[PDB]
C-alpha cells in the first residue's frame, strides 16, 4: 500500500516538494536468467533465489526545456552494484544455452 500510496502521488504529482525521490520495490528483478535453445526462458533460483531483497528504483522525469509535455519514465538498480558501476542503470545476467 505505500508504494501504491508514493507512485500515485508521484504518477499525479502536483506538489514539486515530493515526487523527486525514486520510489523502491522489492523482490521484483531477478539477476541470472538462463536463455535455452527453446522459447522458455528461465529465470534461475538456484544461483540466486528471489527470495532476498532485491531492489528496484522508479522515478517518473520530466521537464520544460523542451516547452512541452513530453514525460518518461527511468528506473535504476544502484544497490549491488556490479562491474561498470554507472549508476541509474541495470543489468541482467544472462546464460547462454
Ligand atoms: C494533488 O492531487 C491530490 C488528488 O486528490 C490532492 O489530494 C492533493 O491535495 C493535490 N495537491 C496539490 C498541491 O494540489
Amino acid at each position: 500500500v505505500a508504494t501504491r500510496n508514493s507512485i500515485a502521488k508521484m504518477i499525479a504529482g502536483n506538489d514539486t516538494e515530493s515526487s523527486n525521490t525514486p520510489v523502491t520495490i522489492e523482490k521484483i528483478y531477478p539477476y541470472y536468467v538462463k536463455a535455452p535453445s527453446d522459447s522458455n526462458s528461465k529465470p534461475i533460483k538456484q544461483l540466486l533465489s528471489e527470495n532476498n531483497f532485491m531492489n528496484i528504483t522508479i522515478i517518473l522525469f520530466r521537464d520544460n526545456v523542451t516547452k512541452s509535455n513530453s514525460e518518461w519514465w527511468v528506473l535504476n538498480l544502484t544497490g549491488s552494484r556490479i562491474f561498470n558501476q554507472g549508476s541509474q542503470a541495470l543489468e541482467l545476467v544472462v546464460f547462454n544455452d
